[PDB]
């Protein structure tokens, strides 16, 4: 199976940022009319704590044929609710959620394949530490977590390294390699695409465990179209 990509759409204040702003239902279907197989939606505001968009993330969902991951804030029971009640395909456990361990594994029974769990990654001193986007505090070792997820039968991993992150300065694929090598659970890459290479360098993984690649910046910065992006990984 060739990598699958996921186009971004990032809200804020309920508008899609790109420093542009615009409709969120235009550019997710936008993305579904340039034939996406999934879209990655994303409140900004909920993952920072500081505001909510779900009725917008409702209607956006709701109005699209194809997949959606939804993410931001997801974090605890109320959050999970409203993100699983907008009727998305998965939705994305962030980073943040692992300040409560049980509550993350009593949800990966409960929901199984609907959860994926955001690993949101800094180097520090050479460590592999956990730092949620949006979030304010350290939140553990990546290797420690990561097994402890496995063995609680997480169903998928979204790793992003967080200093690549919306930068257009490449993919972390030592830290891509890492973590699938060590999980037989699908891993979505996100952050740092530049261009079709690094797509394609993201392919290289795929045998291993990478599925999927999530693309937000390099699309709106027109450095690939995505039936070009599509072309390239098949
Ligand atoms: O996606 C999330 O859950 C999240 C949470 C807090 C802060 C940022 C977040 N993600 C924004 C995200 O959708 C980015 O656009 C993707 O990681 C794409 O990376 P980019 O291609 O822009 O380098
Ligand atoms: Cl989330
Ligand atoms: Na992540
Ligand atoms: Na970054
Ligand atoms: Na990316």
């Amino acid at each position: 199976m060739p990598l699958i990509l996921l186009p971004a759409v990032d809200v804020v204040e309920g508008r899609a940022v790109r420093t542009e702003y615009g409709s969120a239902v235009d550019a997710a279907l936008g993305w579904q009319r340039d034939g996406a197989e999934w879209i990655h939606l994303v409140d900004l505001d909920a993952a920072f704590g500081r505001g909510s968009n779900h009725e917008l993330l409702a209607e956006v969902v709701g109005k699209l044929d194809v997949q959606v991951e939804l993410s931001g804030g997801i974090r605890d029971d109320e959050s999970l609710a409203a993100a699983l009640a907008t009727g998305c395909a998965r939705v994305n456990v962030g980073t943040a959620a692992l300040e409560n361990p049980q509550w993350c594994a009593r949800v990966i029974g409960e929901h199984g394949d609907q959860v994926a769990v955001g690993l949101d990654v800094q180097i520090i001193d050479g460590e592999h530490r956990l730092r949620g986007r949006g979030w304010e505090t350290d939140g553990g070792d990546l290797w420690d977590v990561l097994e402890r997820l496995d063995s609680e039968g997480c169903s998928r991993f979204v790793v992003t390294d967080i200093t690549k992150d919306g930068t257009l300065g490449g993919p972390n694929l030592d830290l891509l390699a890492g973590v699938a090598d060590r999980t037989d659970a699908p891993v979505i890459a996100s952050g740092g695409v530049s261009s079709l290479d690094d797509l394609r360098a993201i392919a290289t993984l795929t045998h291993r465990g990478v599925e999927g690649a999530i693309v937000g910046k390099a699309l709106y910065a027109r450095r690939f179209t995505l039936p070009q992006a599509l072309a390239a990984v098949r």
